[PDB]
C-alpha cells in the first residue's frame, strides 16, 4: 500500500482478530449467567474494532477534509469504532461494581457526547472551530473520569474483596490510557499537525490494543466475574 501508515493498520487488524478468537474459544462452556455477561461484552469489543481496522486498511474508512488550505486525510472509521466499544468498556466496569441504572445512563450519555463531538471536530472545515469541539469533548471525558473515582470506588470498597481489587486495577488502567487519546488528537493530524500521520497511527494502535485486548485479559482471568457459589 502507498500509505506509509499501512503497516500499523495491518498489525492492528491482526491483533484485534487474534484477540477476538482467543476470547471466543475461552468463553466456550461457561454456564454461570454472570460470567456469560462479561464474556459477551468483552468479546464484542475486539470484534467491532477488527472490522473497523480492516476498513481503514482497505481504504474505506478514510476521507479528505479541507482545512488550512490543503486536503487532510481523516480516518473517520475510528469514531464509528469508539461509538460502540467505549460504552461497552464502561459497562464492564459498571456491572462489576453493581452500579445503579441512573449512574449507568449518565456514563453512557456523556460517552456518546464525547465521541459525537469528537467526530464533529474531526470533520470541521474552519480550523479554529476544531478546537472548540475538542474542548467540549474533553469536558465530557473529565466527567466520566470523575464518576469512576468519586462514585464507583466508594461502592467497590463495600463489595467482595475480589471485586474491589479487580476493579481498582481496571479503573487505573482506564484512567491512564483514555487520558492519552485527547493529547494525541491535539498534536496529531486532526489538530496542530506536529506529529505526522504515520507516527500518530502507531500511537493509536498501541493505545487501542492495550485498552481492548489488554483490558480483557485482566478482567477475564479474575474470579470477580463469577457469582459467589459453592
Ligand atoms: C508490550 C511490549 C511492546 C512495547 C512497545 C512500546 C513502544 C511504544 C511506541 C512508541 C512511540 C515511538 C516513537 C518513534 C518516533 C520516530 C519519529 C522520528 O524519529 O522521526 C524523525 C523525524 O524524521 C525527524 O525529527
Ligand atoms: C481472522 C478472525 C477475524 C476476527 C473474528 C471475526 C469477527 C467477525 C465475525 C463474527 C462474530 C462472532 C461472535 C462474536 C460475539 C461473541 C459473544 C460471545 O461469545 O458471548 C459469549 C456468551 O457467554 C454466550 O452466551
Ligand atoms: C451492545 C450492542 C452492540 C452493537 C454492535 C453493532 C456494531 C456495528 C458497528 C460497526 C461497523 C461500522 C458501520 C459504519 C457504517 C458506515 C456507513 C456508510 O455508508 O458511511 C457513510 C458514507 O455513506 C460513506 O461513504
Ligand atoms: C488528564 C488528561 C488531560 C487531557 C487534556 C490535556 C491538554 C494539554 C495538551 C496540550 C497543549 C500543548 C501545546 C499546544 C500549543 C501547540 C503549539 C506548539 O507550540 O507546538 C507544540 C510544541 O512544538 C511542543 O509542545
Ligand atoms: C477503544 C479505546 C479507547 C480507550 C478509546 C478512547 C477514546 C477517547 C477517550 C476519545 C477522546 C477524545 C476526546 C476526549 C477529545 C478529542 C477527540 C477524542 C474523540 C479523541
Amino acid at each position: 500500500t502507498g500509505r506509509p501508515e499501512w503497516i500499523w493498520l495491518a498489525l492492528g487488524t491482526a491483533l484485534m482478530g487474534l484477540g477476538t478468537l482467543y476470547f471466543l474459544v475461552k468463553g466456550m462452556g461457561v454456564s454461570d449467567p454472570d460470567a456469560k455477561k462479561f464474556y459477551a461484552i468483552t468479546t464484542l469489543v475486539p470484534a467491532i474494532a477488527f472490522t473497523m481496522y480492516l476498513s481503514m486498511l482497505l481504504g474505506y474508512g478514510l476521507t479528505m477534509v479541507p482545512f488550512g488550505g490543503e486536503q487532510n486525510p481523516i480516518y473517520w472509521a475510528r469514531y464509528a469504532d469508539w461509538l460502540f466499544t467505549t460504552p461497552l468498556l464502561l459497562l464492564d466496569l459498571a456491572l462489576l461494581v453493581d452500579a445503579d441504572q441512573g449512574t449507568i445512563l449518565a456514563l453512557v450519555g456523556a460517552d456518546g457526547i464525547m465521541i459525537g463531538t469528537g467526530l464533529v471536530g474531526a470533520l470541521t472545515k474552519v480550523y479554529s472551530y476544531r478546537f472548540v469541539w475538542w474542548a467540549i469533548s474533553t469536558a465530557a471525558m473529565l466527567y466520566i473520569l470523575y464518576v469512576l473515582f468519586f462514585g464507583f470506588t466508594s461502592k467497590a470498597e463495600s463489595m467482595r474483596p475480589e471485586v474491589a481489587s479487580t476493579f481498582k486495577v481496571l479503573r487505573n488502567v482506564t484512567v491512564v490510557l483514555w487520558s492519552a487519546y485527547p493529547v494525541v488528537w491535539l498534536i496529531g493530524s486532526e489538530g496542530a499537525g506536529i506529529v505526522p500521520l504515520n507516527i500518530e497511527t502507531l500511537l493509536f494502535m498501541v493505545l487501542d490494543v492495550s485498552a481492548k485486548v489488554g483490558f480483557g485479559l485482566i478482567l477475564l482471568r479474575s474470579r470477580a466475574i463469577f457469582g459467589e457459589a459453592e
